[PDB]
């Protein structure tokens, strides 16, 4: 008959990064013209 | 024959940060004129 205890404190940390982009296919730009 | 029992008990906890800079290509800034 064997007795055990085990204890474990785990430690973390980290970080992230995101980079996003949406467009409209309906009015995708607008457009200005110079005249005279 | 061999038995044994294992029971772990796990308490953990957390914390996060966040940050976000959203921008529109069209219409990126608004322009005022002081004229006289």
């Amino acid at each position: 008959h064997t007795t055990d205890n085990s204890t474990a404190v785990q430690d973390s940390n980290g970080e992230s990064w995101n980079t996003g982009l949406s467009i409209n296919k309906g009015e995708s730009a607008y457009i200005n013209a110079n005249v005279r």
